[PDB]
């Protein structure tokens, strides 16, 4: 899924076990592989398609479960984002429409359950623009994380940060989908 570098210093993960996480008991089952998200300084890229203020299902974190227009899996998070590009410039910014509709969650115990306070606007966060070209890196950030691929987002005072699309560690029994 994607995330974006906030403070700008890269991307960066914690993880979860037992509560806000995968559970671990041997008594009750055995031990699992811990859950992984991204920090507290950074956060991912959203969009809340009901309407209710919150990430609660599979294609409201942008990744390789988000659909494109003719009802097609995207094969990786930037495919599922370069949808919302309205005019062909390979940048998502304030003149595409969806722009508007885009939001960061920026969880605040970091179990990947959403509350309305752990979405943000791109304005606020003083955005001007996601680019939509990226380079491979396969970079193991920390606790089963590891960041597939990197480009750049651009803020409005004409500095840039990295993003990425990030794959989130879990156990293979529940793999922490957005059910
Ligand atoms: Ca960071
Ligand atoms: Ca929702
Ligand atoms: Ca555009
Ligand atoms: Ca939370």
């Amino acid at each position: 899924p994607l995330a974006l570098d906030l403070d700008g210093d890269g991307i960066e993960t914690v993880a979860t076990k037992g509560f806000s996480g995968s559970l671990f008991d041997h008594n009750r089952d055995g031990i699992r592989t811990a859950t992984g998200w991204v920090s507290a300084d950074d956060g991912l890229l959203v969009r809340d398609l009901n309407g209710n203020g919150i990430i609660d299902n599979g294609a409201e974190l942008f990744g390789d479960n988000t659909k494109l227009a003719d009802g097609s899996f995207a094969k990786h998070g930037y495919a599922a984002l370069a949808e919302l590009d309205s005019n062909g410039d390979n940048i998502i910014n304030a003149a595409d429409a969806a722009f508007q509709s885009l939001r960061v969650w920026q969880d605040l115990n970091q179990d990947g359950i959403s509350q309305a306070n752990e979405l943000r606007t791109l304005e606020e966060l003083g955005i001007q623009s996601l680019d939509l070209a990226y380079k491979d890196v396969n970079k193991n950030l920390g606790n089963g994380n590891t960041l597939a691929q990197q480009g750049s987002y651009t803020k409005t005072n004409g500095t840039t940060a990295k993003m990425g699309d990030l794959l989130l560690a879990a156990d293979n029994l529940h793999s922490r989908f957005l059910e």
